[PDB]
C-alpha cells in the first residue's frame, strides 16, 4: 500500500500476517515439522526519479515470527530477508548492492511458486541460489533496448566470512540469461565462489571452490503456470549427517523442479509439484537423496488482500535414508492477509 | 493512523512511544523491578471487504523495548504480540488463526484496565489467561442476530511444546459467553488443556490436565469504570520458589481483581483496584499469595494522543513470603505518545 | 514521509535502506573492519497539538542490519537506537523521557557530520556523549524568547545497572549551552554521573565519579560546513586491552574532532575531518591514543532521497599502539535510499 507519492518519489510500505499451521505424525520425522507456524512481514519499496533517465530505489523486507512465545525464544525466527539500494538508468541497466538474491535465483525461483513448500534448493547464505548478504548485481533488461524481452545479469558476491561454515561464503562472481518470448520464458544462470577456510575444514564437501549453475522454463499465460529447473552444485548444497550430527556440503548434487498450476477464474488455484535433489559422493555415505517429494496443494483467493491455502508434500523419501532426512508427510494449511 | 482505503481495503498502521520508569527501594524485593522501563510498540489492522456478507482481516503488533543497550542485549524484551489473521462472516461468527488471546481473556480483560499494572493472572503463553500461539478461536456476536448483545466463543489450543516448560502447552479446548446489556456486562469463561511432559516432569505443580475459569463484571456508562473478576486455575498458573530457584505452576488458585475509575471530562483519569491471587497445596509449601496489592493511579489524557500517568501499588504481599514474591511497593510513572 | 495529519496530528514514518560495505587489509587489525556493512532503519515521529501553548511528541528509531544470514546470527547488530516522548511548551521549554541523546552530545554532534564515520568519541550507553536509556530532558529554546538563538538543556541520566559494565552507569546530571548567530554556533557542555559498583570493579578506569565536558564551534552557510570539538573524560571513555582481553574505562581522555565540507550545488559533497582522542593514565600501560586519522571523503546527493558516498579514513594509530587499536586505513562505500 502506497503511503507517499511527491516530488516523483512512491513508498509503498507493504506487509502481511499469516496464520500457519504442519500437521505431521510424532514431527521429529516430518519432512517439513509439526505445529504453529504463524508469522509476519514488514518492508517497503521506494523508488525516485532522479531525472529523466535515472531512477534510485530501496527495498527492505522484514519477517517477525508469531509462533514463538513473549519470554526467551520470542527472537527466534526474525530475520532480514532483503535489504538493497541502486539505480536504475535508461537502457542501460539497473545496479544494487546489499541483501539480495543471487543470480541463480533468476532461473531457480521459476518453480519457487508452491503454496508454502517449494523451491527446497534456494536456500539462503548459500552462495547464489538463495537470498545473500552483500551482492552487488548488475541487472540489464531487453539487452539496451535493442532485443526485446531478452535480459541477461552479472553479480559480485563479496566475502561474508561468518562464525557459521553454514552461512559463510568468500569471493564470487555469477550471471544469467533469460530470453521471455509469447508467454514462455527459458533462463540459465550460473556462478562460482572460493570456499572460507572454515568451509574447507568441514567433514562433508572437499574442494576450494563452489559452483552452481541452473536452467529453467516456464509457461505464465492463459490462467496456466507450469515450470521446470535443473541444477547442478559442486560443494555448494548444505547437508547434515543426523546421524553423526555432521555439517557440511554436498560434493555434488543434481537437483530436478517441476510445477504446473492452474488459476480459476472464481479463487482456486490447485497446484502439482515435484521436487527431487540427490546428493553424490558424500563423505562417508556417497550417494544420497536431500528432497524427494510430490505436492498436492490448493489456494483459494478471496481477492488481492486476503487467501486461504493447503499444501500437502507426499514424502518419497524412504526411512532408510542415511543422512536422517525425513520420510513423513507434512499437511500446510494456511490463512493470509495481506496489503 | 490509517495509511490506504482502496477497493475497500483498510490498513491502519499504529503504534506507539512509551518513557517510562518504575521506581523502588532496593528493586531486587520490588512488586514490579526498579529502573527505566520505556518502550515502543508498532503494528498494523488491515480490514478487507471480500463481498457484502464476507470481511477478511489480520492483525500484527511488536513490542520494541527501549530500556536496553545498543550492544549485546539490544534485543531484550522484544516480542510478537499479535500475529493472527481470519474471517468475519455476516451474522455466523468469526474465525482467525494464530497468536492471541485466550478465551479466558474475554472475561479476564476486565480488570486489566490499569494505567501501567494490573491483570496479574494474565500471563503470557499460559494456556487461555493471556495471549498464546497458535490458536483457532470462532467468536459469534449478538447470537447470530436473534438475541442483541449476547456474544459467545470457542477456542482450539494447539500444542505449543518449546524448549520451556513455562511457555509450552499441549492441546486444549476453550469457550466463553457474554452478554452486554445498558451499560453492564456480564462475562464467564472456560479453558482446558492437556500439559507437556515437560510441564508435567516439574517440581512444583501435579496433573495431567490444566484448567483455567473466570467470570467477570463490568460497568461502562456515564464515564465510570468498574470491573470485577474471580478465576480459579488447576495447573495452569505459572509460579517460582525463589529460595530453591525451581519453577512449576501452582496446583490451584483462587484469584480477585477488582476495578474502579472515573474519567474526569477534562482528562484526568483516576483509579482504584484490587488484586489477590493465593495459591492452594503448592510442594514443599502448601498455601502462598503470589500477588495481593491495593493500587491508586491516575492518567491524564490530553487528548486522545498524548497522555501522562502514576500508577502506584500497595504491596500487601509480606517479606515472610515463602515463595521469596517481592514485598516493596512500586511506583509507575509515564509519558505516552501514540498514533 | 507524512502518513495522516488530522486532528492537529501529524506522524511522519520514515527509514532508510543503506548498501554499505568497507574495504580493509587482512580486517582484524583494520579501522572500521572489513566486509558487508549493509543495514537499513525504520522509526516515526508523532506531534500532536495539545492546545495553542502546548504540543505532544513522541519519536521511535529502529536499526535492522542486513549483513546477517538468516540463520543464527538474523539478530546481531540490531537495536532500539531513539525510544521517547515529551512536551513541548509554549516559551518554557521542552521536557521527554526514554531513550535519547546525552546533553554532552548537543555540542559533541558538532563534528559528527561525516559520510559513514565520524564522532568516534559519542559511544552509546557512555553516559552523555551518545544515545542513553532512561533520559529526562529538559531543553529550552531562545532563552524564554527573550534571548534570541540562545538555547540551553538540563538532563537528568538515570540508574541503568546493566549486566554489562560497558553498557552501565550510575544516577547522573548534566547541562549544555548554545548560542548560534548569524551562520555561527558555538556550544559548553557538561556531565556527572556516579559509576556503578561493576564500572568500579574494573581493571581500566579508577574513581567513584564520571565526567564529561566538550566545547564545540560550528560554521554552516553559504553551502560550507565547518566544525571543531574538544572534550575531556574522566573515567567515562570506554577503552579495551586487546593484548589482556581488559575492558574498563580511560581515566582521562581528551579528544579533538575537526571537520571541514563543502557541499557542491550540482550535489558532490567532499568531506575533510580530523579526529584524535588519547587516553592518559590508563592502568598498566599510562597514555594511549585511542582513534587517530585523517578522513578524506565525498558524497554524491542525486536528491533529497537517493545518495551514494566514498569514505576513506586515512588512519595515523601506529602498529606499537598498547590497547591493540587497529592501525590499517579503512575504506567506506555506500548506496543510500531514504523516504
Ligand atoms: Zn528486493
Ligand atoms: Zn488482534
Ligand atoms: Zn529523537
Amino acid at each position: 500500500a502506497e503511503i507517499y507519492n511527491k516530488d516523483g518519489n512512491k513508498v509503498d510500505l507493504y506487509g502481511k500476517a499469516v496464520g500457519l499451521h504442519y500437521f505431521s505424525k510424532g514431527g521429529e520425522n516430518s519432512y517439513g515439522g509439526n505445529g504453529d507456524m504463524t508469522y509476519a512481514r514488514l518492508g517497503f519499496k521506494g523508488e525516485t526519479q532522479i531525472n529523466s533517465d535515472l531512477t534510485g530505489y530501496g527495498h527492505w523486507e522484514y519477517n517477525f515470527q508469531g509462533n514463538n512465545s513473549e519470554g526467551a525464544d520470542a527472537q527466534t525466527g526474525n530475520k532480514t530477508r532483503h535489504a538493497h539500494a541502486g539505480l536504475k538508468y535508461a537502457d542501460v541497466g539497473s545496479f544494487d548492492y546489499g541483501r539480495n538474491y543471487g543470480v541463480v535465483y533468476d532461473a531457480l525461483g521459476y518453480t519457487d511458486m508452491l503454496p508454502e513448500f517449494g523451491g527446497d534448493t534456494a536456500y539462503s547464505d548459500d552462495f547464489f541460489v538463495g537470498r545473500v548478504g552483500g551482492v552487488a548485481t548488475y541487472r540489464n533488461s531487453n539487452f539496451f533496448g535493442l532485443v526485446d524481452g531478452l535480459n541477461f545479469a552479472v553479480q559480485y558476491l563479496g566475502k561474508n566470512e561468518r562464525d557459521t561454515a553454514r552461512r559463510s561464503n568468500g569471493d564470487g562472481v555469477g550471471g544469467s540469461i533469460s530470453y521471455e518470448y509469447e508467454g514462455f520464458g527459458i533462463v540459465g544462470a550460473y556462478g562460482a565462489a572460493d570456499r572460507t577456510n572454515l568451509q574447507e575444514a568441514q567433514p562433508l564437501g572437499n574442494g576450494k571452490k563452489a559452483e552452481q549453475w541452473a536452467t529453467g522454463l516456464k509457461y505464465d499465460a492463459n490462467n496456466i503456470y507450469l515450470a521446470a529447473n535443473y541444477g547442478e552444485t559442486r560443494n555448494a548444497t548444505p547437508i547434515t549427517n543426523k546421524f553423526t550430527n555432521t555439517s557440511g556440503f554436498a560434493n555434488k548434487t543434481q537437483d530436478v523442479l517441476l510445477v504446473a498450476q492452474y488459476q480459476f477464474d472464481f479463487g482456486l488455484r490447485p497446484s502439482i509439484a515435484y521436487t527431487k535433489s540427490k546428493a553424490k559422493d558424500v563423505e562417508g555415505i556417497g550417494d544420497v537423496d536431500l528432497v524427494n517429494y510430490f505436492e498436492v496443494g490448493a489456494t483459494y483467493y478471496f481477492n488481492k488482500n486476503m487467501s486461504t491455502y493447503v499444501d500437502y508434500i507426499i514424502n518419497q523419501i524412504d526411512s532408510d535414508n542415511k543422512l536422517g532426512v525425513g520420510s513423513d508427510d507434512t499437511v500446510a494449511v494456511g490463512i493470509v492477509y495481506q496489503f
